[PDB]
């Protein structure tokens, strides 16, 4: 359309429906319950990314919020999305590594954290407070991290897997604070047309890129 | 009230309250936990509909969105209950037939993106766009009716009432979409006073009375 | 700020970010599972308090509305607060007493509906109705109360924690609905700066007073 980042959002759209249904007709027949478990965590990834790009795509997820005495075009679908795409990422990998409950609930609820607070900073009206919800936000991603490298016998093949999908992890996940900080939503020193091409490329690598890597390994079976 | 939906609310509401109160008072004593399972779940559904009709009768659950150029009465509401209440109906199922946690996970995913989808479409104000979101919830339900048919050594008793509550969720929640598809959140086909009247009559359905079926069944006890 | 009751949001936020950390310090080197879900639900629960407690401070969770013909402030975010809190207190509590799955659903659920009828309540604006989603939540908690009490061969060192945590349970929380009745929700006897006190007590005590008992018992380790 008139966005000149609408091409990002339908790019986006079609790479995670396109993810979405090569994940569903390859697991199409896994009868191994363990397996079962990754190929529905995996796919349903992507599933709900697709949706909420589509809904960016088509302006439902996009709002305006008045900071710095202007009306700032804000996706606010990034966070519906993210909200429960990112502890599913999460618990595929706890699941992995077969991590005790107390660790993957602390996961879990320090990601819930992280993405309201985000969401709260996104949509905060008082410019500099916006930050102050960036770096809580961002403290609770380096618990995540934290938790993902001090935290974890398992059989060498799923050792292996893990340290892939670990680094792929806080090498990706770390830059999103940053395209927030620089972009349209903190610091206004990336115009929103790019940082749209930055999360996407971040998302379908962290979805799509993610779980081609997952679910080509034999980790994932008993 | 002036709204002349308002009798099927008023009787919605009723017939939920009732029917949370016997399964509340049928499921006093029991002590199975596999039945505790089954009347905790089985109860709340009716429970949680009962807010959300009672909300709907006094004019809370109701806002009005812009689209064809007219201001349309929708129903936010009910997709708050169904966000809830539908996934619990489908572990109820899954719980009968003692389901893989990959298979329980895949339902309750494609369950929230069902609702999440038909809700943006509710609110969406680009009319053709309605139905883009129809669909793609519409895709959603087909995934979830297909995995009750063809992705599950039951006692037989597991079985019989499995076959039967499977036969009873495919043709109710088959008809969901078509009296969105007709009603008013749709092409406006029937006046949303009889499309109030479909979904009371598919909701006590769905709840109620395939609770009373499963909770007349032996299948719920160890 | 120029809101009276800033202070005792500053105050909430101060206790509840110095409750997170301390037990965030206190649970590190745990390495028995069963104590190490106690911590985690333990630290969760005054961290999502820290950061709605932050967004009242700051008027993120702060909305008018109108009621007995005024432009009533109304503090959401406490709503969205208790929404996970409430549970993962009483899953602190059905986990210490080993409860059955079909019983912590029952408790989850009618906590869901506690908070979310409290949260229409809160939101609806015509005056006499506000009352009516008051007694509906007011049942819930009588529910859970009344399951903490008539539902439950623990080690002797669990039934004694547990008999003490249930006693603070059910005396803070059944003094929630007491100050909504009595407060700016409700009939207004009190003043918004005098609630908000009451709820900033009763929520340290709740959350950090009742973790403090807990995580100093050797009733969370196998
Ligand atoms: C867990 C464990 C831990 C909990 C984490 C603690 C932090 C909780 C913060 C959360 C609070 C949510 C705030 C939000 C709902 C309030 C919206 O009001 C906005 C601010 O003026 C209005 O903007 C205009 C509109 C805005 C749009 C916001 C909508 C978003 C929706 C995302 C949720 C999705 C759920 C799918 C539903 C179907
Ligand atoms: C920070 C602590 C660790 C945590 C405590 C929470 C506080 C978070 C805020 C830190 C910082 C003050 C925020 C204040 C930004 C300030 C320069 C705003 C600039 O002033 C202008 C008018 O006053 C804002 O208009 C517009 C000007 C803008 C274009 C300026 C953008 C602001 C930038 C803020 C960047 C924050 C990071 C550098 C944090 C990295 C650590
Ligand atoms: C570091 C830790 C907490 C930092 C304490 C700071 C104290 C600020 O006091 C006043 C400074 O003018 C703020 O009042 C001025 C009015 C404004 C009030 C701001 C107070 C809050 C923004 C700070 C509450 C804690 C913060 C948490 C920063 C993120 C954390 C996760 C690193
Ligand atoms: C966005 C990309 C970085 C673009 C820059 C290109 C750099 C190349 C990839 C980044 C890094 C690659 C990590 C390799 C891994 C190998 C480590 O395996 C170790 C052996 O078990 C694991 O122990 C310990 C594991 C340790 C590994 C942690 C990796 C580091 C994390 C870097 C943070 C992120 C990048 C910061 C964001 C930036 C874009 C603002
Ligand atoms: C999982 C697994 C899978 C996730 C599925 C992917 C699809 C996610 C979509 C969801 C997004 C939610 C959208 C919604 C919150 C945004 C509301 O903004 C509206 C649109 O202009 C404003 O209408 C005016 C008001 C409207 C009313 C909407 C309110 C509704 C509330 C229902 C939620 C309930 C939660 C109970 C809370 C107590
Ligand atoms: C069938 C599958 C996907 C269908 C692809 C279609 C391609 C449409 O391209 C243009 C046709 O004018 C839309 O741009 C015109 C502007 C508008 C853009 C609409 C594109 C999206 C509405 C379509 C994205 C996928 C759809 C999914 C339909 C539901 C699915 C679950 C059956
Ligand atoms: C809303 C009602 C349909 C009103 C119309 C009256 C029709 C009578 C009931 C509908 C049907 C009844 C199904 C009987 C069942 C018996 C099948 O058991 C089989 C033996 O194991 C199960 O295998 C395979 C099981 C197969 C059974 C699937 C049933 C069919 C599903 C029909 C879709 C729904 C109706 C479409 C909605 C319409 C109202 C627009
Ligand atoms: C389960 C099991 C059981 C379910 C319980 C049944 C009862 C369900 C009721 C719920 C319905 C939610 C209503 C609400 C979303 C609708 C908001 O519209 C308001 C009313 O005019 C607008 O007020 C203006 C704004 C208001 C602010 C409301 C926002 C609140 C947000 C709290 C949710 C949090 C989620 C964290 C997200 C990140
Ligand atoms: C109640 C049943 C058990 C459950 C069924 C649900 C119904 C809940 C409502 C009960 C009660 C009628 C509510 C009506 C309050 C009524 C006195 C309102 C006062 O009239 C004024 C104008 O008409 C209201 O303006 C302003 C006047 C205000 C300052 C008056 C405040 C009203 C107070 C209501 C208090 C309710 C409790 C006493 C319930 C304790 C049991
Ligand atoms: C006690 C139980 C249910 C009580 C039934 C009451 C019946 C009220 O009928 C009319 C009285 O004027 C209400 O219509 C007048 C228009 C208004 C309609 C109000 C009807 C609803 C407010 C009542 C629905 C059930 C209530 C539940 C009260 C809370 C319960 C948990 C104790
Ligand atoms: C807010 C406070 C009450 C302020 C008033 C000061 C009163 C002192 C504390 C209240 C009470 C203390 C309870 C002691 C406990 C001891 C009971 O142990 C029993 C032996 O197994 C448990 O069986 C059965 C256990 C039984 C114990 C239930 C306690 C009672 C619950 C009281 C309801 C609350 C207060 C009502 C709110 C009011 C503030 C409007
Ligand atoms: C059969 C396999 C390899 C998958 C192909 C199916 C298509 C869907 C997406 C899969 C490819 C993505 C790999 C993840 C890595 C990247 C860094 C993603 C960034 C995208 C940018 C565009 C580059 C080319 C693509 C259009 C494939
Ligand atoms: C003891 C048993 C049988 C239950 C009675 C308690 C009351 C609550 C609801 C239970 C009855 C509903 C059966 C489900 C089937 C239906 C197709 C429901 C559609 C409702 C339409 C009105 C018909 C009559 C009723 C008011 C019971
Ligand atoms: C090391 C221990 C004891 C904890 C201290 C760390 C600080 C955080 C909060 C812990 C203290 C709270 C106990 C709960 C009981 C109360 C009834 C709370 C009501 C608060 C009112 C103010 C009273 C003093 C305080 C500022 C500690
Ligand atoms: C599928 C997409 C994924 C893996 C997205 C991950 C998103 C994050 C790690 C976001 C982090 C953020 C912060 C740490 C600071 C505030 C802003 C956020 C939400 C962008
Ligand atoms: C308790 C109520 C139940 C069982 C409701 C079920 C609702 C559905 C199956 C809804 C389905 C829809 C679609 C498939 C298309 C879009 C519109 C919906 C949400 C009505
Ligand atoms: C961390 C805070 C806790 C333990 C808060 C508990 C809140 C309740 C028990 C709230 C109860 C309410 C009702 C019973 C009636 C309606 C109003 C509420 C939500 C305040």
């Amino acid at each position: 359309t008139g966005r000149p980042e609408w091409i990002w959002l339908a790019l986006g759209t079609a790479l995670m429906g396109l993810g979405t249904l090569y994940f569903l007709v390859k697991g199409m027949g896994v009868s191994d319950p363990d397996a079962k478990k990754f190929y529905a965590i995996t796919t349903l990834v992507p599933a709900i990314a697709f949706t909420m790009y589509l809904s960016m795509l088509l302006g439902y997820g996009l709002t305006m919020v008045p900071f710095g005495g202007e009306q700032n075009p804000i996706y606010w679908a990034r966070y519906a999305d993210w909200l429960f795409t990112t502890p599913l990422l999460l618990l595929d990998l706890a699941l992995l590594v077969d991590a005790d409950q107390g660790t993957i609930l602390a996961l879990v609820g320090a990601d819930g954290i992280m993405i309201g607070t985000g969401l709260v900073g996104a949509l905060t009206k008082v410019y500099s407070y916006r930050f102050v919800w960036w770096a809580i936000s961002t403290a609770a991603m380096l618990y995540i991290l934290y938790v993902l490298f001090f935290g974890f016998s398992m059989r060498p093949e799923v050792a292996s897997t893990f340290k892939v999908l670990r680094n792929v992890t806080v090498v990706l996940w770390s830059a999103y604070p940053v395209v927030w900080l620089i972009g349209s939503e903190g610091a206004g020193i990336v115009p929103l047309n790019i940082e749209t091409l930055l999360f996407m490329v971040l998302d379908v690598s962290a979805k799509v890129g993610f779980g081609l890597i997952l679910l080509r390994s034999r980790a994932i079976f008993g």
